[PDB]
């Protein structure tokens, strides 16, 4: 059974594919795990880093002046955590900063730059990461960001199903690598951030992250290519989207969406938004579900409800 992953940048393919790992296998050993512990402490601080730039971008100050000499001791110490070592003394450094009521606001204002989906999650968690003998947990390599280039392939068997599952990367100058994997193709799931909606492209800031989303769909859904393949779409980042769909309009990206700004409603609207794309819907089906792919139980009874389908 040959499984193909697409979709933009950052959509989830990657963390699905973890996922099959720690369902499949037996998760992450602990000489794997080690093995990001350099990413863990790298995404960690490139996140503090990305808000710090913006402030001053957005014109914003720190809530205690004396964040200024600890955003100073930041880059004299930043360079540590990259070869996966995190002092007790940067740990205070980044604790204090993310704390900080200046650095928040500008937290909060981040579909304006880009941030890592991530950051909170790691920033929140500081004391445990930057523990004496760290090791990441599972939850902790699944959080981790780290852009595709090439095409991985992975093996694993499910319901007696010998799996060959293909992932590549979602950005602009990776897509030219899709065709290599076009061949022999059981099945495609697309996967879309559903809390992509307000952002824009890190390839461009004046394109919408949804609407780039939209055209790739179209694209690969209507391909006669892939007439007898089978159209697995992942509605995608549904936790971030549930907390997102509350305080951000739904109409930057859709102008006439006339309905209210809850999930139920939101998250049906976009299901038919992309399965409207779908220009043989008599002859060509498209198995949609909505996920969390840092979740395991969640991909756990999705990919068992897909597999059936197959
Ligand atoms: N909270 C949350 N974070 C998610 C979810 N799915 C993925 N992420 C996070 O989004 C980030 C990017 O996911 P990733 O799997 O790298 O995307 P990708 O599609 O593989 O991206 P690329 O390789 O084309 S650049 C990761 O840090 C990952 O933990 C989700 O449903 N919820
Ligand atoms: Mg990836």
């Amino acid at each position: 059974v040959k499984l193909l992953l697409l979709g933009a940048g950052e959509s989830g393919k990657s963390t699905i594919v973890k996922q099959m790992k720690i369902i499949h296998e037996a998760g992450y050993s602990e000489e794997e795990c080690k093995q990001y512990k350099a990413v863990v402490y790298s995404n960690t601080i490139q996140s503090i880093i990305a808000i710090i730039r913006a402030m001053g971008r957005l014109k914003i100050d720190f809530g205690d002046a004396a964040r200024a000499d600890d955003a100073r001791q930041l880059f004299v110490l930043a360079g540590a955590a990259e070869e996966g070592f995190m002092t007790a003394e940067l740990a205070g450094v980044i604790k204090r900063l993310w704390k900080d009521s200046g650095v928040q606001a500008c937290f909060n204002r981040s579909r304006e730059y880009q941030l890592n989906d991530s950051a909170a999650y790691y920033l929140n968690d500081l004391d445990r990461i930057a523990q004496p003998n760290y090791i990441p947990t599972q939850q902790d390599v699944l959080r981790t960001r780290v852009k595709t280039t090439g095409i991985v392939e992975t093996h694993f068997t499910f319901k007696d199903l010998h799996f060959k599952m293909f992932d590549v990367g979602g950005l602009r100058s990776e897509r030219k690598k899709w065709i290599h994997c076009f061949e022999g193709v059981t099945a495609i799931i697309f996967c879309v951030a559903l809390s992509d909606y307000d952002l824009v492209l890190a390839e461009d800031e004046e394109m919408n992250r949804m609407h780039e989303s939209m055209k790739l769909f179209d694209s690969i859904c209507n391909n006669k290519w892939f007439t007898d393949t089978s159209i697995i779409l992942f509605l995608n980042k549904k936790d971030l989207f549930e907390e997102k769909i509350k305080k951000s309009p739904l109409t930057i990206c859709y102008p006439e969406y006339a309905g209210s700004n809850t999930y139920e409603e939101a998250a049906a609207y976009i299901q038919c938004q992309f399965e409207d794309l779908n220009k043989r819907k008599d002859t060509k089906e498209i198995y949609t579900h909505f996920t969390c792919a840092t979740d395991t139980k969640n991909v756990q009874f999705v990919f068992d409800a897909v597999t059936d389908v197959i």
